[PDB]
């Protein structure tokens, strides 16, 4: 379960201190990391 709020804590880092230049360039990064958190969460949850 912590891996979600991690994940949120970094991605919301993102736009709360920067401005970007385009918002739709940094909706593809959030996807990625949520294919990777996804990855993550599914070994530990294989793990139990």
């Amino acid at each position: 379960q912590e891996l979600q709020q991690i994940h949120q804590y970094i991605m919301a880092l993102r736009e709360e201190y920067f401005d970007p230049s385009i918002v739709g360039w940094t909706v593809k990064y959030y996807e990625l990391e949520e294919k990777i958190v996804s990855l993550i969460k599914n070994l530990l949850v294989a793990l139990k």
